[PDB]
């Protein structure tokens, strides 16, 4: 009853999941540590810009009173100083204290801190990445160390490429950037290596595939320009590498004001213990049949009643049934999580400790929303609440018509479970009181933004 | 014991649902006469072109050994002659004299007749709707009598017109033409009329809303044009009048080389049996869930499993039942019934007689697929064969590589309940072995056919 949360926010994606891999990593990694008996948190939960479990769902899922929000961000600037306080409802804009913020929101502590790119236990995390890059025989000493930066000014990258000079355990230590579609263009590497070896590392928290194809492509040029250039190892994001587990946990700590920890956060536990009762029953939520088997727990789709045990793929963890129901059967990314588009094949048995953490992995806030609304304490957001917080591209969702609204929520929602409460539609009873296709949605959600958007703009 | 099926054949839509209701409202007129024990058949099914029930399902679905096959269009013509016949495994092209094409197919007589709109009882159909359409004092003699037709060489809708000339009660006729995108446009009417008074008839099963925009456009140029035009009344398509039943009879009847009828098709009917058994006991079959209710059957959305009666909008009627899941929750037609879009909200009470003719219009096809695969028995189609068939912008699909359809069926058939049997992907089990969302695809449809189109034409 010293009892803390640690939520780590990713950016997220509508359509690519290398987006979230970071996140779902370190996150995983952290809870092992959990299981192991090493880990200074009761949970690791995630929340996402751009998908679920998204910032305005991801404290209503935390069990405890104390929650530590950390950013996994290699930059501090718009998205962390903005974006993430302003949905998170922090009430903050500029420059995070070294330390962090802290509120007081809901029932609770929350400390909102620094991003991951900030602390200088990265420098430790890219110089791992970088010797696990190479050659099995190779000295460090003969190779020369490029850092690629995603953007001009970082100035975090910048403290951390002067602290491993200074380390002295590369040959050099350069910062490069690609060209436009001061730090040295990427096309030009080998102009700065005079002997020995080069490997690179990307700063960045993973790769997509635009990303990936304008990095090769200033590396072609590099080589078309420089015909006999040194040997180049090229490294993965640095966000991917073990070690920024470690950095997140120090992270984590740094400005905690407070030492004695949180409590229970009794109307979650109060969902929970409702969702259990029905588990045991057995019980159909959203396009998931939960069946008792034995001492554990069985999942898999409703369209997938009494299909043939081997007809199936079997996963026995949270993380893997997340992995197994991320896209759907045209192998396209799901980010609202309750869309009508689960895969079927699938089967999860899983633990009673192991339960709640694959329910909020599969479908995230729907436990704890649902519950709410059940017992008539959901409190919605209308859409012009959601639409004026909105900053960057997204502000122009103001100007929307409530006739756009509709037209484009009608074609959006479509392809959900839940029921738009914020639009005034009214859903009675819920997958607590027996009706598996009975989810609340408390505010319009970031696909919806995006077509009123689209919608808006189309004049 | 003579027993027959007339199967009624419309061109249906991807996109929009007029296109259908012409021919679902003859049906239906029909029906409720054979109830009332006035019809010289035992059922009254559909097909189409564009839709579910298809062509190439329809005959699968015929409970009886001798089938007449009407064809609710009013044009004859490429379609009537070789499109229709070639889908339907006719082997027949070109004209189709009065009487029919007589085939054996499966078990099955089956006569194909001329279409509607080249029997001489439209004529009538045609003055009846003139008649209602005039302010109801009005005098037929002090009318001319224009016939509209959607493209210029209506050879069919020319013989009616001469027709309703030498019956004489209107003062004169004439044929119109839709506008564009030697009869005279519709723009041009008033150039055709000598009466002090004309009434327009719509040559048409339906109108849609781009045509009907179209239509009162072109009422607009002939009124500037002609600012001396007489009073002209519009009716509605003809298509939609009900004596339109009494046509599609005259031509059943037809040809019918004799009085004898037929018998019922066992494999049909042990499918319908294999059903039944399922019923009883209460089953999952796609995305509805059928739960015996004293001597009736109660059908509903599986995610509405639970919730209160009353909360559902209620129907009594297969016709009823198939006007409420003819749309997704976004009001978007269903061409294709196996997809993942059921609308939610509604509870079919129906009596066992009604059972089948449910279940035939929510899910064609599916009962008799899904028991033939069960029995090791259901054949497919190759792609390759009905690219073949294809004709017109959509021949087009031949082009396209076995990747090329791999990458679009995946696009597509995941919002599909079916497993593409015909692309090589394998059933274990079906709904008869307990799994809702087992169903086959015995060959590609026209929704896939279409967005295979699509991706040639892009590349
Ligand atoms: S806004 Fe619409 S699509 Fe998004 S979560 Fe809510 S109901 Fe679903
Ligand atoms: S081709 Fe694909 S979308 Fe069409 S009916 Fe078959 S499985 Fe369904």
């Amino acid at each position: 009853g010293a009892l803390r949360s640690l939520v780590l926010i990713g950016h997220g994606s509508h359509h690519h999941g290398e987006s979230a891999r970071a996140t779902q990593q370190v996150a995983e990694a952290l809870r092992g540590r959990g299981l192991a008996g090493h880990l200074p948190y009761d949970e690791v939960l995630e929340g996402y810009w751009q998908q679920e479990p998204g910032l305005r769902q991801v404290l209503r899922t935390v069990a405890y009173s104390d929650v530590t929000v950390v950013p996994v961000f290699l930059s501090e600037g718009y998205v962390t100083e903005t974006v993430l306080p302003r949905e998170l409802g922090l009430g903050h804009q500029g420059p995070v204290p070294t330390g962090g913020v802290v509120r007081v929101l809901g029932g609770r502590r929350v400390r909102y801190t620094r991003p991951l790119g900030a602390h200088p236990g990265m420098a430790d995390a890219i110089a791992a990445q970088a010797r696990d890059t190479l050659p099995e025989g190779t000295d460090p000493a003969d190779v020369t160390l490029l850092l690629l930066a995603a953007r001009p000014g970082n100035a975090a990258l910048e403290t951390h490429a002067q602290a491993l000079r200074e380390r002295g355990q590369f040959a050099g230590v350069e910062v490069v950037l690609e060209s436009r579609e001061s730090a040295v263009p990427l096309s030009e590497w080998p102009s700065r290596v005079e002997a020995g070896q080069a490997v690179l590392v990307p700063f960045l928290t993973h790769l997509g595939k635009h990303a990936a194809e304008r990095l090769q492509q200033a590396l072609a040029q590099a080589a078309e320009r420089f015909p006999q250039a040194p040997p180049l190892h090229v490294g993965g994001p640095v966000g991917e590498h073990p070690a920024v587990a470690e950095v997140v946990l120090a992270l984590a700590a740094e400005g905690r004001e407070d030492e004695r920890g949180g409590d229970i956060d009794q109307a979650h536990a109060e969902a929970w213990a409702a969702l259990r009762h029905l588990a045991e029953r057995g019980g159909r939520l959203g396009e998931v049949l939960l069946t008792p088997y034995g001492g554990l727990f069985e999942l898999r789709h409703t369209l997938d009643e009494g299909r043939a045990t081997l007809d199936l793929q079997t996963v026995v963890t949270p993380e893997g049934l997340r992995d197994l129901t991320a896209r759907d059967e045209a192998g396209r990314w799901r980010p609202i999580r309750t869309w009508r588009t689960l895969p079927r094949g699938w089967r999860a048995v899983l633990s009673p400790a192991d339960l709640r953490l694959g329910l909020e992995l599969l479908y995230p806030a729907v436990i704890e929303e649902s519950y709410a609304h059940e017992h008539r304490r959901l409190h919605w957001t209308p859409w012009m609440s959601t639409a004026r917080r909105q900053t960057g591209t997204l502000a122009r969702v103001q100007r929307a018509t409530p006739d756009q609204v509709d037209t484009v929520a009608a074609q959006v929602c479509a392809s959900c479970l839940r029921t738009r409460l914020w639009a005034g539609h009214t859903l009675g009873q819920t997958i607590f009181s027996g009706v598996p296709g009975g989810l609340p949605c408390a505010e319009a959600c970031t696909v919806l933004l995006a077509a009123v958007r689209d919608e808006v703009g189309r004049e």
